[PDB]
DNA sequence: CCCGAAGTCCG
DNA sequence: CGGACTTTCGGG
């Protein structure tokens, strides 16, 4: 069966513009885990409308086709426009697509596909569903894949108010051991910016719980300056 | 335009 | 460790 046409025109437009000079510093920067074309996103993003407009947008009943078959293409930027893709899908994506989402997050795993799919897609249906969370959480923080772990400290990141403290406090102490610097700086991400909303609480947490230090001085980098830095 | 959010380099 | 800096991206 051949390749979507959608994702053949794609292909065809992106390796048109493809840049090798830009594609050894950008694979460089994901630490050569990838090939990548060299095109950076102010131009992927257009080349996506380029296509979009030609071609329109493929019916919703090929939408987690179009994905798998750009997630399964070599270069970094097809995973890239992947997500790009799947946003304008997003009024079709529900509690029902939350392993199809895990599949993305442990294939052609990084920081820049994690990051972009956790805290949106994976947040956003878990702020409507928040009875699903025991379903999902236990099993990847239990996991050996880092970036399931990494999911269960972060889809909480843009909560703000609506942050469940018990839950992140309890996701953090479980994985507040770990030596992987993904999962130390995750930490501290996500305590950082929920300090934004509460700095009280996550200054209490982090004065009296274990973190490796770089989750702590990344949780406080900000909020230092409200408590001070006492001799 | 601005600010806030991996990587290298060096002490 | 961790500060000083790098370029890119999201968002305002
Ligand atoms: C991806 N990226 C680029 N530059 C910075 N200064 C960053 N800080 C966090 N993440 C960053």
């Amino acid at each position: 069966v051949p390749m979507h046409p959608f994702v053949k025109a794609l292909q065809e437009h992106f390796t048109a513009h493809q840049n090798p000079e830009k594609a050894e510093p950008m694979a460089r920067y994901m630490k050569n885990h990838f090939l990548f074309l060299g095109i950076q996103t102010p131009e992927r993003r257009q080349l996506l409308k380029d296509i979009i407009q030609i071609h329109t947008l493929p019916d919703q009943k090929d939408f987690q086709i179009i994905i798998r078959e750009l997630w399964d293409l070599p270069e970094r930027e097809f995973q890239a426009a992947a997500l790009d893709i799947m946003q304008k899908y997003k009024k079709h994506i529900n509690e029902t697509h939350i392993p199809f989402l895990e599949e993305l997050i442990v294939t052609k795993s990084w920081w820049d596909s994690v990051d972009s799919i956790v805290p949106t897609f994976l947040g956003d249906i878990f702020l409507k569903h928040p009875e699903l969370i025991s379903a999902y959480i236990p099993k990847w923080i239990a996991s050996d894949n880092i970036w399931l772990q990494r999911a269960a400290i972060l889809f909480q990141l843009k909560y703000k108010q609506k942050m469940d403290e018990e839950l992140l406090f309890w996701i953090i102490g479980q994985l507040h051991s770990s030596k992987e610097f993904f999962i130390q700086k995750a930490i501290g991400w996500v305590l950082r910016e929920y300090a934004k909303t509460n700095p009280d609480v996550v200054w209490e947490y982090v004065q009296n719980n274990e973190l490796a230090p770089l989750s702590k001085r990344e949780a406080i980098k900000h909020i230092k300056q409200n408590y001070g830095i006492n001799n």
